[PDB]
């Protein structure tokens, strides 16, 4: 029965062995201060915030590296000399992004803030920020060095801005997202990031709404000691699976685990299955629609910059979930 090759597929492909846990965050930890003092050397009129590892890896167990290990260099923005502007309102009318525009120019002209430097017009321009830590890791820092320290190799990536981590030989491999963030509200942890899509409006920050996500999943389990979380990560699994449904990333099924998720049903592990197969069922659903809106952020369409036979593909890979669930693991 299905609950059983469930919990062997997690127990394999899906727990990590809490070793390779306490190792990553020992690296990612100490390649984050190691690029901090390198920052605060080079650039000490920039005020950046301490480096912040982050991602699946750190929020709760026992996630491992599959996914990206966040490093967010907090940028310290003058309160009230900048003002958001959400991506659907400017002239790129772009729900998944927003502009970040600088204030109080008669009485504070250009110059006045550190930031001013990253100005293309009249907003801070993520690509030019980019540019500039893109340059600053590829040629700048000592990643020979760092590497021989504590005993890793480290190596910026060839793409958006990707720090790789070989190996720890210890069974250990992994990526370092550097995300450059601005706090994007006030009310709760919700960030833009100066992320590459280097097409459109590079000048726009992308919003990340990853902390929201996992405040939200986190606060749900912990109520009724839910499997909602542990939900994500098999989905995740899975999906990477199979070279089909890899486009279907954590941000994808996050919004299918927050959709099952708001409500008041079983999420035991004894129901672990149901609400694995129901989630098959809404994605196979959501792509006949091509609709996958973010739970926190309905405009934006995850499924939108999918093409036709994507979806198409991924749908009749996804048929197995009430019919033959476990040909799928």
């Amino acid at each position: 029965t299905f609950q059983e090759r469930l919990l062997a597929f997690e127990r394999k492909h899906v727990i990590t062995p809490e070793a390779h846990v306490t190792l990553a965050k020992q690296l990612a930890g100490d390649i984050a201060l190691e690029l901090q003092a390198y920052l605060r050397s080079k650039f000490p009129e920039l005020p950046f915030g301490a480096l912040v590892p982050g991602g699946p890896l750190y929020d709760g167990l026992q996630a491992g590296t599959a996914e990206h290990v966040r490093l967010l260099a907090p940028l310290e923005l003058e309160p009230g000399l900048w003002s958001l502007v959400p991506g659907v309102d400017t002239v790129a009318a772009e729900p998944r992004c927003w502009a970040v525009r600088r204030t109080q120019l008669e009485f504070h002209p250009r110059g006045c803030s550190p930031w001013d430097r990253f100005l293309v017009g009249g907003y801070l321009s993520s690509r030019v920020l980019l540019e500039l830590l893109r340059k600053a890791l590829s040629a700048s820092v000592n990643w020979p060095a760092i590497g021989s320290l504590l005993g890793c190799l480290i190596w910026p990536d060839v793409a958006s801005e990707e720090l790789l981590l070989k190996v720890q030989h210890e069974c250990l491999e992994f990526t370092l997202a550097v995300l450059m963030v601005v706090p994007g509200a006030s009310t709760d942890d919700r960030l833009l990031l100066a992320w590459p899509l280097e097409g459109l409006a590079s000048n726009l920050w992308l919003q990340d709404l990853y902390p929201v996500e996992t405040a939200r999943l986190r606060a749900l389990d912990d109520q009724d000691a839910g499997t909602r979380r542990r939900l994500l990560l098999l989905l995740c699994g899975i999906c990477r699976g199979h070279p089909a449904l890899v486009r279907l990333g954590w941000s994808h099924l996050t919004q299918v685990v927050l959709h099952l998720g708001e409500e008041e049903v079983a999420w035991t592990e004894e129901a672990l299955g149901e609400r694995f197969l129901q989630a098959l069922e809404f994605l196979v659903g959501s792509l006949e629609q091509a609709s996958l809106p973010c739970h926190f952020n309905p405009s934006v369409n995850l499924l939108g910059n999918f093409r036709e036979e994507e979806i198409d593909d991924i749908g009749y890979v996804l048929y197995s979930g009430l019919q033959v669930p476990e040909s799928l693991f």
